[PDB]
């Protein structure tokens, strides 16, 4: 149907707008702290920590296959990104401190998100 059509449309381009803020978001994690999934061979109890592991290479895979249906599934997942390390992580920590200032940093880009999907529906 045109229809089906029209709503893709409407998909591809939420994509693309997921992806421009995907990359803003990305370069907050200079460290390259949370790019890849945390490595089970070198931390093998994670999963008895962590139910739902998340970064930003798995959300990359998921955006590529047009995987978000709107923001509020994309921010379901950084925030994953964000809790998980604050959880694993202790507070005098790297990984912790940089959760922080990953949350703190990706707040503007996600306010701004919300009102571009809204405005241009």
């Amino acid at each position: 149907s045109m229809e089906q059509v029209a709503m893709e449309l409407r998909l591809t381009e939420l994509t693309r707008l997921l992806r421009s803020v995907l990359d803003q978001l990305q370069d907050k994690d200079p460290a390259r702290i949370f790019a890849q999934p945390v490595s089970l061979k070198e931390v093998p109890d994670y999963l008895d920590h962590i139910k739902h592991p998340m970064d930003f290479a798995t959300m990359r895979k998921r955006l590529e296959a047009q995987g978000y249906k709107n923001l509020h599934e994309f921010e379901e997942d950084f925030d994953l990104i964000i809790d998980n390390c604050m959880k694993y992580n202790a507070r005098d920590t790297v990984f912790y401190r940089a959760a922080v200032r990953l949350r703190d940093q990706g707040g503007v880009v996600l306010r701004q998100a919300r009102r571009e999907v809204d405005s241009i529906g």
